[PDB]
């Protein structure tokens, strides 16, 4: 077909209220309208900044946005408290749209103690907000304490982006969304947060690996859940694990080779979401990170026909600086990609024509 790359700022820094925009998730309701978030960053800085999460919308499939409404304020005098690095995730069988955050008080990732009353300002709290009316309105609730089943996991938060629903197997229906934890002993670890009640309760799976931060699930065509991960130990890689269950637990982490990284945030997702199990259109993935080693540049779209064992594709789509980055895919077949170009987030919309691979006719 015509290849399209098309892209605009939905936030820089400085202009509508914040000098400082970071942490893309972008998603589209079941009604078409596409919803993007990020953080408003008062101080420029990740928790325990007091961040607000923000959130755009667009009813016209992506050429025009609407103003920036909070979702979570944030609060900049004392008592100090801050709402950041929000994922998405829709219940496309029931239509709630959920974002999940982190709830600040005194103490960041890294600071946050070991406890799970909402009321204690030395932890980090994992806060989710839920709208039943297309990210209208919002109800919020603090979950650290029904996802903390081992009182030795002192922090976490949920990885920026979008999460996912189960299509297949005995656990069709399942919501699921990553977070990082700190254990005990101080490792990072992965850990896959679910629902097999459309959002009621969440729970969290067993953790995986070490060195781990940030990482994102996919559904393969034969069900199993790929864990794609940044690596907090600096390999120059992403790491991978493969899940056969629900009540997730994962196999042995490995490093892949085939995608470099500079320890930064990525987005792995389904081409052909809708695909029946085992096809053909069912083993399609797309893949988006800076494919720099060196440095949050590069930004590439690599794509696999084979459940990601290999990745015969890619298109740079940004050759400059290039931090965070999602994926969705657009009911018009098309694809939704927010990034952090360095000023703020931006929002770019390709088709699979324009990632090429032949040089056809």
């Amino acid at each position: 077909g015509e290849p399209l790359y098309t892209e605009q700022d939905l936030a820089v820094n400085g202009r509508e209220g914040f000098p400082n925009y970071r942490i893309p998730a972008l998603t589209v309701t079941p009604d078409g309208d596409l919803l993007a978030s990020y953080d408003g960053r008062p101080t420029g800085i990740d928790a325990p900044g007091p961040n607000s999460i923000l959130q755009r919308r667009s009813t016209d499939g992506g050429r025009t946005w609407g103003e920036q409404q909070v979702v979570s304020a944030g609060q900049t005098t004392a008592p100090i408290k801050g709402f950041s690095d929000p994922s998405y995730l829709v219940d496309r069988e029931t239509g709630t749209i959920f974002n999940f955050h982190v709830y600040s008080q005194r103490q960041g990732f890294a600071g946050s103690r070991p406890g799970t009353d909402p009321a204690d300002p030395n932890v980090l709290h994992a806060n989710v907000a839920t709208s039943t009316d297309g990210g209208l309105t919002w109800s919020h609730r603090t979950i650290t304490a029904d996802i903390t089943p081992d009182p030795g996991w002192r922090s976490r938060f949920a990885a920026s982006g979008e999460g996912i629903q189960l299509r297949y197997g005995p656990h069709a229906g399942r919501l699921i969304q990553q977070y990082t934890i700190i254990n005990a002993a101080g490792a990072f670890q992965a850990v896959s947060v679910y629902s097999d009640d459309h959002g009621r309760t969440w729970r969290a799976g067993e953790a995986v690996g070490v060195g781990m931060d940030e990482n994102k699930t996919v559904e393969l065509s034969d069900g199993r859940v790929l864990l794609n991960s940044r690596d907090s130990a600096r390999s120059g890689y992403r790491k991978v694990a493969v899940s056969t269950d629900g009540g997730h637990s994962y196999g042995p982490v490995t490093i892949d080779r085939d995608l470099p990284d500079p320890t930064n945030n990525a987005s792995i997702i389904r081409a052909f979401p809708d695909a029946p199990a085992g096809s053909a259109r069912a083993k399609v993935l797309l893949f988006s990170n800076a494919a720099s080693q060196t440095s949050r540049s590069q930004g590439t779209i690599r794509m696999s026909c084979d459940d990601g064992q290999t990745w015969p594709v890619s298109k740079v789509f940004q050759p400059g600086s290039m931090s965070y980055s999602t994926l969705t895919a657009l009911p018009d077949g098309t694809y939704g990609l927010l990034y952090e170009p360095g000023t703020g987030i931006r929002y770019a919309n390709f088709n699979l024509a324009w990632l090429g691979g032949i040089c056809a006719p």
